[PDB]
């Protein structure tokens, strides 16, 4: 039993409320696979309750230099 901080019943929603919390993550082909990574394979982005912590992750990997390309 994991708690759904959401409303609506929809596969791609996590990523949709996840996408409006962050902003433009906007992952590079390297950020991609760490994004299926850490999205996948952790409980934070496999939890629907742990929203929060997914965002901050999430964020991490967009300000990591492998995504963040000036």
């Amino acid at each position: 039993s994991r708690s759904a901080e959401i409303f609506p019943r929809d596969s791609n929603l996590k990523d949709k409320f996840i996408k409006h919390f962050t902003g433009p993550v906007t992952f590079s082909p390297e950020c991609s696979k760490h994004f299926h990574r850490l999205y996948y394979n952790t409980r934070e982005c496999s939890t629907p309750a742990y929203y929060k912590r997914c965002a901050r992750l999430l964020t991490r990997l967009a300000v990591s230099p492998l995504c963040s390309q000036t």
